[PDB]
């Protein structure tokens, strides 16, 4: 699938110009036509700022919507959308009817379906049409949230990000939010991330020099996305962080054990978001214009939470039985196969995980043509002769330590390091239990709290240099 | 140390406004004053684009420099600097004499020393003062080069990046180039990376509403920099890539063995750069204005090379005996201590490296109060009785394999994976040699070519998911 995300400033300030891209040339005020014609996206998200609210050009009498008086940020948002929607219908499409009539119908139809959506984000700025006061980071944090909801979850996803019409701080914020999110999608699926940006609109030049000027849509993306560990906690959410640490460092047992319920996070976002919107005062400037003042701000936890929200949407398409406190070696392998995307960690897990597979089944290997082997908890439990207290306890279904498991067969003072080294599989805290009804060996954290803290700590952990 | 990097568009279009930041409020057309006053940087790099060349406002008669005719990109660059330098002396400082006279002298003096430097980068744009044609990425690639030269190499470095006056594509490109470079500095030294960005200049509003508007300098940085593996090769430079792979994955032997000579890369940059500038045609538009046309473009290798250039400046402050083909276990530990910054890899190395330290010295450890031990190549070579052919060959100073070394004591079909797993320490290709004059065990790659290829491959390597 191919999707396009594009940041827009003030569309009513752009004049018609010809855009070139991959051999194709389409004239418009917006890049959208050339991008839709060249790329043929299946979806399009348009990001604008509430600083667009109430905009009106008296000399060009556009957009053809009256200036209003607002009382809630709710109206402010819907009004902004109305005007941007107008520029799209009454200008983008309209003016295409004389340049590429088929494209106009294509954009016209995409606008019918829910192919293209406009979203209004919190901005900053004192303009002739409105004044918006608040924290700048709000745009960024909310951006991460919006992308967290809209963004697809599929294999071979191609995300094109057009920063052409982005105006102040918008570009970098959106670029950062998007690469963070796509970086999480890359743990399971393949995805390309391209950034497009057209050359600058010719300024202060003769009408003759402006008509010979054709703007190139440039590709400046990073290409194939590689997953990247994001050490981004959510204040006051131990378990979540523990899970966040597992996706960052690769802790299979911690992954399954603290897998958060997407609705629990989804509702955290909802509450924090509601507390934000309500802090938004909607008044009136000296000159009668709208005055939006945010007295509450979003924090990085809201951003990290939003990130967690997208990760879970990516993972939930492959794991539904989690959280699970007692997981079998089979699922540990599944979970471990996720980090294959991050070679260094997946390779660390493959060995560590095979070892754990050997505990349960036994180890069959060769040394110089010779043929040596060892049995696992599985066999020991069957053999009626084994009277070793560990196998005794295990045979009854009693809980046995991972170290105790190392004894029935063959297998530092800085807990965090060792915990990182062992991928969360500490022989002190990881236990085993045999269930006869299901007929399987289960691994689990006996000490729920300390497993999470050790995990959490391994997210904030930083080696020593100086 | 504290340094500031700030992107500028067209300074002659900005009007005076009051800037607030960390409780401090300074009025100017530029953010530089407020940033110098609040931060007190020891250095300042100002990034501008050649699209500033020949700029002149007829109504404000500024800058007070004539429009010229150019024949070489060399003049174009020096002229741009002249005008930006002018805005700084005749406006920034000048207008401060009536707002904060002490600050003016401070900026005046910093301009005397080489505290602040202006650099001209390749831009894109058709303007009333000049037309610049070329690839947009050139700004980005050259940016990475410029930062590679200017940027300091020290512990506790604080880089502030002001994107406030950045205009089109400049911000994101500079943000990306800077985080890549700082990310390499973080392998050895601590460094903070903050991004500052002022709120938007009030547009289309009454003179009364504009005077009540105070712009906030906002901090939107990432804070403490964490080193990040950069899989960025340089086409046609096997050895370099092998070294690049070692800094990315953590291959101590590969690090010391293919350590490139900084001058060899420095000269690669010089040649590629010269071939770029020479492709820059400097002509004249229909309207008499300057016409800069780049017929040659920089490629990502130039960027990656520039990155390699900065990494070497960071590493050269701690390693001068490299490249070294025969390195002792002592240096392997030094090299290994670098990745302590990236916990997951450093922890992988600590074990793998201690093992290699045990080969040379022997392993002294305890099992249940009991006291077992083994001897290393060191001791075996001393003991006159050992007649084992391996110790025999070794005692004569003959080359022995790492596997052969595993035998004299105690210690898949996908070569790349295993090579990654073993951190480049394959028992097949890593050899040992004892030198009696120096009295030390040396590890080395017998097959120079294949060690580099396997390394290189491990940079392009990607696990399997679907
Ligand atoms: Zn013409
Ligand atoms: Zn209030
Ligand atoms: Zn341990
Ligand atoms: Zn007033
Ligand atoms: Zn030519
Ligand atoms: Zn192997």
């Amino acid at each position: 699938m191919r999707v396009l995300v594009t940041t827009w400033g003030n569309p009513f300030q752009w004049e018609p110009i010809t855009y070139e891209y991959r051999g194709i040339k389409v004239k418009s005020r917006n890049t959208l036509p050339i991008l839709v014609k060249t790329l043929e996206p299946e979806r399009i998200l348009i990001l604008v700022a509430d600083t667009m609210a109430n905009y009106y050009d008296s000399g060009k009498n556009k957009p053809e919507i009256e200036e209003k008086s607002f009382s809630s940020y709710s109206e402010v948002v819907e009004d902004t959308k109305e005007r941007i929607l107008w520029h799209i219908k009454e200008e983008v499409i309209e003016e295409l009817r004389e340049e590429d009539p088929e494209l106009a119908k294509k954009i016209e139809n995409m606008l019918k379906d829910e192919r293209i959506t406009i979203e209004v984000l919190p901005g900053v700025g004192v303009f002739g049409n409105i004044t918006v006061e608040g924290e700048m980071l709000d745009f960024y944090y909310y951006a991460t949230y919006k992308l967290a909801e809209w963004l697809p979850v599929q294999n071979n996803l191609e995300v094109y990000l057009d920063l052409t019409h982005g105006i102040n701080f918008m570009p970098t914020f959106t670029y950062r939010a998007l690469r963070n999110l796509l970086g999480l999608l890359a743990y399971l699926y393949n995805v390309k991330f391209e950034i497009v940006n057209s050359e600058p609109y010719p300024l202060g030049v003769s009408q003759e020099i402006r008509e010979d000027t054709i703007l190139h849509i440039r590709e400046i993306g990073e290409g194939v996305v590689r997953p990247r560990p994001q050490y981004s906690p959510v204040e006051g959410k131990l378990y979540w962080n523990a899970f966040i640490s597992s996706v960052a460092n690769g802790f299979p047992l911690v992954f399954a054990s603290f897998y958060p319920n997407i609705r629990d996070v989804e509702d955290y976002l909802n509450k924090k978001l509601e507390e934000f919107l309500v802090g938004i005062e909607v008044g009136e400037r000296e000159d009668g214009k709208p005055y939006v003042k945010r007295e509450k701000a979003l924090d990085r936890s809201f951003k990290n939470a939003s990130k967690l929200y997208y990760a879970l949407r990516v993972f939930n398409t492959k794991f539904q039985n989690y959280p699970k406190k007692e997981v079998p070696i089979e699922e540990i392998m599944e979970i471990s196969k996720i980090f294959e995307s991050l070679p260094r960690i997946g390779i660390i897990l493959e060995r560590q995980v095979e070892w754990l597979r050997n505990l349960v089944y036994g180890r069959l290997w060769y040394e110089n043509g010779e043929q040596k082997i060892k049995k696992g908890l599985l066999e020991i439990i069957k053999d009626k002769k084994d009277k070793r207290k560990e196998a005794e306890a295990l045979k009854k279904g009693k809980t046995i330590s991972l170290a105790e498991a190392a004894k029935l067969t063959r297998i530092s003072p800085n807990v965090v390091r060792n915990f990182i080294a062992h991928s969360g599989f500490e022989y002190n805290i990881v236990y085993v239990k045999y269930d006869r009804l299901s007929d399987r060996l289960y691994f689990f954290y006996k000490d729920k709290e300390k497993a999470a803290n050790l995990a959490y700590e391994a997210l904030l952990y930083r080696g020593e240099k100086e």
